[PDB]
């Protein structure tokens, strides 16, 4: 109700710099307070998964204040690392 999934990804994008991609999913049944997205940008080069936590909360404090609990998870392939990718990018239909 206050806060849209789809239009969180709006948000997420006007709140932040055109990141590589920027996913909004919501991990309750259809609306809630939980909220799940997925972005991936340089922000997490230097920087902890948490100290990421602290930057979205600035850049986008008013979407916390909407929101009662939400997650952005975010990723620039340092988790995955080096290793092996293989890249096995999407997948064939």
């Amino acid at each position: 109700m206050p806060v849209t999934e789809q239009g969180l990804r709006e948000r997420i994008e006007s709140a932040i710099p055109q990141v590589y991609h920027i996913i909004v999913t919501d991990l309750s049944y259809g609306c809630g307070q939980s909220f799940d997205i997925v972005v991936v940008s340089d922000f997490f080069q230097g920087k902890s998964k948490l100290m990421r936590s602290r930057a979205v909360n600035k850049a986008v404090k008013e979407e916390l204040q909407e929101i009662h609990a939400f997650s952005c998870k975010c990723y620039t392939e340092e988790e995955w690392s080096k290793i092996v990718v293989l890249e096995h990018h999407h997948h064939h239909h």
